[PDB]
């Protein structure tokens, strides 16, 4: 089974919110979240080993937040060797899940001295052949220069993962920290639409689990 | 007197140590430090609004790190506007406090779409005339390169960098500052008695009258 | 007198253009450039010491760019220590000279080995009291977040510099450069308003020359 | 066959000499290069679209630096989309060739505000199991932290960078990259036979049957 971490923002009923998953689709913790519907969000999370807290922070305008953090050591929950994504689904509504930016930082700062390694990356754009990103489910890019996690045009399960695999730690590392940004627009022209969008990492070779669909956000195999 | 916010290595008399100052030389928080005299070291201080929790970390190579966090809203102590520095003072002994690098990143994200502002420098080796930094004290550079923070008696030096920072903003969603230098603390003596520190304070900060020793240069 | 080096974008008559100017506002090189009136723009500024070679790209939508280029050794023409700025100045017409946002990096890369020095700054939003920024003239800040280089509502004429210097270069460095973008609006309810913008660097105590209005941009002492 | 741009140091007998190859071993520009046994040596490699001029700097410390420039619209030579890499080959002394440190960072800005694309890596120490590295030849990674990119006989190594960089695009207004990487050449011989080249490529690249000594490990 693969190994998630993940961020996320789902508005299904299954009893509007954020929330940081470890390895499971039942939320180590939430925050509500004003789902603004045809708005466009940002979100920002962040992590560092000193702190060991891994912190999100979503926003609209008008002041229009929420944040939610969760102290965890991500050494012992992920592999040396990761890969990021997003990821997205919905339900039996008419809406999307555009990513209009996405960017990632990734650093390990060795004992040594001015010993750092990093890897960083922006989208602003997405080309209609965007061959850094590996492309799951539904996903498309390229149309409006966007990225779209689900298909437009019921119920479908998308993700984009980065090219590259991430060394987001190592046992020689004083600290150790990554951050990652992206706006998302989700257009509904139903008043209460059923969503889910997140922010991922994972086993390299991760792929969409069978039946991941509604809140399993095509990152979780069921509700273990 | 000057509103101060510093992470600070001292080995004034208990044991070495490195705390985290919030207006006060009465460390809110510390953590020992096993000071290695001669040996290159570093300290990485981080911190962000969210978390709102300033974090520092300082350690040697093949060695083991020293760490110390603390809770503190940063935007409740700190003015809007700021200057960062480095500031040193040694008590007696015969002791260097040579800065080879230092790097210093602020970034304020607002809730529009790509709003950020960041302010971002980094030094590596430091002329004679360095004008994008104030030097106060017994504070030289162009040694080797390096920055002498004290003089190479009691002694006691800072440096700041020429641009006031905005450290923080009400209209920012995020607000995220990290910091990075590199010492080599010098000294022929056994126990030598000495401080090191990076702050934060207002603009027109200055060593305060007879800030030597324990006060760092930084506490009157 | 002030040592000056610009690339200004003006519509000044004296017989719509870029241009590189070296000490003197008689440009050393210049290009066509269709100024749209309304529309945000962008200019790109590079140069490196390997290189040699100062150039500058200003472009709006639908593909309507302009480039110039000018090999010219900085080193010899600008003092060690320097300080960046925007100025713009106008004729008697009713034009903004608004600047959205502006970033700019310098780097010093030595003989020796991972010893870099660098100044990075960006501005996307501009508050009131903008304590790094040294204002000249009629320039202020904070106007919907944006920097007005000249008085908004004849003839006006500002400035606005970063407040550290900046060491453009070094007898030691292998490679010294630098790059400058700014997004500027030059908005007029007339068809054909003189203006003028321009990106410097400058010796670290300059300021507005005496009667340094129109094409002289607030940056030569008359057309020598 | 593979579609190269590289910018390479070899010692291959005239004199040694650093030269900027476009998709051939035959340099369309070269410059003398004072190579040094025993010292560590950083290149750097610069490019923007603007100016569409490729060049590089040599340089060693407390030493003269050679540098090469060369008129060439990269967007007309290379594929969109590329692998960037380092590759070396030892002609049959005991020689090596060591990586220390290396850096890369390109960018496509289009012309609708603040619509940029960037990547960027930086490699200061390497693991042995480094997953974002292709590694190809006699190359290998962990010896000291190190990139070795030949065998520590007739050796021929490359390391491309596992992410394919859209290094150019029809709708980029801008497009530049920039590479840093510091080397170490060792070798008890008197005149060593060595090459060492950044290059970028197809993203399907390998090494050439036989393209060892002066083929660079690139050129068929």
């Amino acid at each position: 089974a693969d190994t998630i971490v993940a961020v996320e923002l789902d508005t299904y009923p299954n009893t509007p919110h954020i929330g940081i998953d470890i390895k499971s689709v039942r939320s180590k913790k939430t925050a509500k979240w004003n789902m603004q519907n045809g708005k466009v969000g940002t979100a920002h999370i962040i992590y560092n080993s000193v702190d060991k807290r891994l912190s999100a922070v979503v926003s609209y305008p008008n002041a229009d937040s929420a944040t939610v953090s969760y102290d965890v050591d991500l050494d012992n929950v992920l592999p040396e060797w990761v890969r990021v994504g997003l990821s997205a689904s919905t339900g039996l509504y008419k809406e999307t899940n555009t990513i209009l930016s996405w960017s990632f930082t990734s650093k390990l700062k060795s004992n040594s001295t001015h010993e750092t390694n990093a890897l960083h990356f922006m989208f602003n754009q997405f080309s209609k052949d965007q061959k850094d990103l590996i492309l799951q489910g539904d996903a498309t890019t390229g149309t409006d220069g966007n990225l779209e996690l689900t298909r437009v045009s019921g119920s479908s399960v998308g993700r984009a993962l980065f090219y590259a695999p991430v060394h987001i730690w190592e046992s020689s590392a004083v600290v150790a920290s990554f951050e990652a940004t992206f706006t998302f627009l989700i257009k509904s022209p139903d008043s209460h639409p059923a969503d889910g969008i997140a922010f991922f990492i994972s086993n390299i070779d991760s792929s969409i689990p069978s039946g991941s669909t509604g809140r399993l956000l095509g990152l979780f195999p069921d509700a273990n």
